């Protein structure tokens, strides 16, 4: 420092951070980007639980995103912005745990409400540095600080060899826990209020949110919770400790490391990264969509027991949350090798290969299980119409892994003593590149969370600014408050709690909040109270 | 003497009578025997045919009521005693009744044939709603009907057996339609355009004349209302038919070198009827509803197989058939034995109450069936609402036994070559004696198609007696040419056809013709295609 910014420098437990001044459309907000929070998990350190980072001397510049965790690098539609646009923007590495923060420039003088995201990425990918996460706009907007986490993904972030030490499984998540710590004890410097802390995350980062609220150790790090298209409940977000050691095991075996766990795991831990990722698909036990190879592991420690388990017999009397999903949560999982479907065409399949898809769909699913998916989902009207097909096949998928288990949380959170919130977010982006038939997909409610659209250069439109400013507004008021409502406001449609009783939720779209009964009732019962006793007794 | 009221039959000479209806007179020739008596050893055989007379037979009242179980559920009720025998009870009870106009018709008359339900065991020609004047004036009909043995009498089997073949009741019915092919011209009926029409139990008969060969030169076309051959009650196998016969006996004191099935017939021939019909309800499996313990029996002989295999085999391609039901099917079923109704209040339901209610109504249904059917069936948004509980156990029972056996029947005639229509009546007869929330029950359609809202006396609305006068046009035109519809009056809207396809049918009611497509589709997509999937697999 001698002719430095002094809203820039701010000093952490691990010493000096120098931030920058960015521009967002309504004025300045300050970014702290880069920051580390743990040891670089690499070397003997790959597999296991992160250690707290080492302080530092001198001024850390925090001027730039850092690495992005090792992953998969979607290449599906090579150039299409609809895929690259959740492709990683820095470079690969073992060495990417660092967090983000956005503050209002200046800092505000009493302590201001933290939003701390997670992004998603089926446990596999993902970074805290793609566009659609800027902090940037809320920090401006709102007034508040945000903050985002990069967490190791793929095999090194949850492979698990149970029961072993160098190897247990859930680390993942145990960065994600580390970086709450981290702001626990920092976020004050940046003029954030430790005392309200609210996650937020879609998909996999929704999964995780819900596994803090499930995992004791969290649950004095934040108080608030909203859950975007994802639970910790259901088919994909976790795994036995039984098959996460299958699929270790098997992936060892792939990569030249034949199976004695320390022997294992250290012969894992000599592979190249590359090579892990080159193999990390390879380990599914069936031809199926909406499944990942690596994710949290039931354990007997993160999680103490299955997140059904857990959500049947908590106490949630203390907590407060926000829940819910998109119009069309399938659609894009469809273009991920279910034959018959593709982005360049309206995918209007056959009867034949809507049962393909279901078989696919439902990959746990018997012979009879199947038929019953296939019949639910029929319109006996027009059995072979190759649209409502295309779009049954879609549904499928949606509810299976989204829609039912969003309900199933909603449900026992409620009963359980929790305020709960829930919405369907109906707004097809007007910028989209992903053709008409897919709806909104899963994933594109979160530009507008973050309020891209008044980012006047990226041509939203005018009333998409507006609708942007809404839900801005209605999740930083469920930070501040535990409610989304305005205090102020007056008829503006009020938001509802979600009750067992009468199951309401609110539609978020270009017009004022619609009130609605039921979030998908009957073909809820059918996933979340029939399909399983298909497995249980027969 | 009237020479309009004396006609020379086969057999002899006959006096009928002449009869009031509010337009105009109508000759009536009720009970001429068509069969000996089928008393002492000619108990459970096939009906002979009546000898000749000598002078003049009386035929100016109904005869006797074939022996029967008489209903003393409500007594002095009229819901329930209007279904009761109107004459003395007999095992002589071969005669059938025919109303022309009058004068006798000029040129050769379309004619109906009636044949009642009363679910196997019950029933008369004689009852009030079956009455056949008001068609026969009107709309200038030739209709008949016959009475024909129930119960044990007419539906004990010892299958393989001489002394008790079984369906002894269908060939009674046969031989009254052989006895109109020679005798009705006489009459001025045509023989060569005779069309059968029935409900419930009587429309399952129909639907076996259509499904065995020597029945189908003896009619043109068909018409069943509310029953159906196949379906869960009409049929039972030679086996289970053998068994009830065999524990009837048992219970009977029969059997106290031959042997043991002419030995049995023989002892249960020495019994007085009214000892047969003592114990015909302690022969059933389970406690169930709408079942009953002596129906047509698949022989091999009448049926050749299966009604389900039959309809799914048989080439139906100079066939026309009316098909339909009521709106509340299942209600008037209830309060005979289903804990929880009752006439006399609004019959409110628990769950509990419910689920114990499936399994009586299912009778077949295994523990995950059973609940398959409740899941189904709830309404989840209220799923604890009395309410519909209530309204819900009466469509599960009017969708198993009759909605959805309709459904199948409608779809594989259509598929075959028939050509179909389908009606569903939701008029409550105003007259009505069974509470509202029976809606309209199974039965009362057959009053307005038989035109009593005719007679002023009986105190029928305007609207219903111009209602009623729609539906002896559907019938009558569908006598007529095989097409409800009215040949020359344009303007309509048109009751299309059934097919498979477009699945059109028409709701019958005070307001016009509605075309609606889906017979009920999703739920009995359920109980035709999933439901069998359960019961033969686990
Ligand atoms: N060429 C093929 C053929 C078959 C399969 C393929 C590739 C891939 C694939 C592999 C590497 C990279 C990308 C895809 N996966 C792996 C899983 C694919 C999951 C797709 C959606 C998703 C879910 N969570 N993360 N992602 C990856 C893409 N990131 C997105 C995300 C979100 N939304 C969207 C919406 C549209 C497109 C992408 C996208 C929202 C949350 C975060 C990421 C499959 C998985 C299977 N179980 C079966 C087939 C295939
Ligand atoms: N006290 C108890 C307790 C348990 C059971 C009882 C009686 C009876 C019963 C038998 C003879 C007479 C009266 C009752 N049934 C026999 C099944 C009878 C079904 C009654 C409804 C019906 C339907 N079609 N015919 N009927 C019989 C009487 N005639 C009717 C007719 C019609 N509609 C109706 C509508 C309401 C009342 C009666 C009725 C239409 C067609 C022809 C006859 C049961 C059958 C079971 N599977 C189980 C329990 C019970
Ligand atoms: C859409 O394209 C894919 C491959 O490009 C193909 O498999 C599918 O059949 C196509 N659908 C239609 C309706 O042409
Ligand atoms: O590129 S957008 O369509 O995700
Ligand atoms: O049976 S009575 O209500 O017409």
């Amino acid at each position: 420092e001698g002719r430095e910014d002094p809203q820039l420098l701010v000093r952490v437990r691990g010493g000096q951070l120098r931030g920058i001044r960015l521009k967002a459309p309504g004025g300045p907000v300050s970014a702290f980007l880069g920051i580390p929070f743990a040891e670089p998990p690499v070397g003997s350190r790959r597999f296991m639980p992160p250690e707290p980072k080492r302080p530092w001397s001198g001024v850390l510049d925090a001027t730039t995103f850092q690495n992005v965790c090792y992953q998969y690098v979607d290449t599906l539609y090579p150039g299409f912005e609809g895929t690259e646009m959740w492709n990683p923007n820095r470079e690969l590495s073992e060495d990417c745990l660092y967090l983000n923060v956005w503050t209002p420039y200046p800092r505000p003088a009493s302590p201001t409400p933290v939003l701390i995201w997670i992004y998603g990425g089926g446990f596999y990918s993902g970074a805290a540095s793609l566009d659609v996460y800027d902090g940037r706009f809320l920090a401006q907007v709102e007034g508040a600080v945000l903050v985002s986490m990069n967490y190791r993904v793929g095999t090194f972030g949850f492979l698990a060899l149970p029961g072993s030490r160098e190897a247990p499984g859930n680390v993942g998540l145990l960065d994600q826990r580390l970086a709450l710590q981290w702001v626990q004890e920092n976020i004050a410097a940046f003029g954030g209020d430790p005392m309200s802390v609210t996650l937020f995350g879609e998909s996999a980062g929704a999964a995780s949110v819900g596994m803090h609220i499930l995992s004791l150790p969290s649950r004095s790090l934040f108080h608030r919770a909203v859950l975007q298209s994802g639970t910790p409940n259901g088919p994909w977000a976790t795994v036995s400790a039984g098959e996460a050691r299958r699929r270790a095991t098997l992936l060892a075996r792939l990569v030249g490391c034949p199976p004695n766990d320390t022997e294992l795991i250290a012969c894992l831990r000599t592979r190249p990264a590359q090579d892990l990722v080159d193999h990390e698909w390879h380990v599914l036990p069936q031809e199926s969509i909406f499944r990942f190879s690596f994710v949290p592991v039931v354990d007997g420690d993160f999680l103490s027991d299955t997140p059904e388990a857990l959500i049947n017999t908590g106490d949630f009397q203390d907590l407060q949350v926000l829940v819910g999903v998109v119009k069309d949560e399938g659609s894009a999982f469809l273009v991920y090798g279910v034959p018959g479907f593709s982005k360049d065409n309206e995918s209007l399949i056959s009867r034949a290969q809507f049962l393909a898809g279901v078989r696919i769909g439902v990959p746990q699913a018997s012979d009879l299980a199947a038929e019953a998916v296939v019949l639910h989902y029929t319109d006996w009207l027009h059995p072979e119409d190759p649209t409502h097909l295309r779009d049954a096949m879609s549904a499928v998928v949606g509810d299976h892994n989204v829609v039912c288990p969003v309900a199933q949380l909603a449900g026992r959170l409620a009963a359980q003593g929790a305020r709960v919130y829930a919405y369907i977010f109906e707004h097809r982006a007007s910028t989209l590149t992903w053709p008409l038939w897919m709806g909104v997909p899963h994933g594109y409610e979160i530009e507008f969370i973050f309020g891209l659209p008044l980012d006047p250069s990226l041509n939203y439109t005018t009333e998409e600014r507006i609708f942007a400013q809404r839900l801005m507004k209605y999740w930083t008021n469920f930070a501040r408050t535990g409610d989304p409502n305005d205090p102020r406001d007056s008829k503006s449609p009020q938001w509802p709690p979600y009750t067992t009783a009468a199951q309401q939720y609110v539609s978020l779209n270009l017009k004022p909040l619609e009130v609605r009964r039921g979030l998908r009732a009957q073909t809820c019962a059918f996933w979340n109270r029939f399909l399983p006793k298909l497995l249980s007794a027969t």
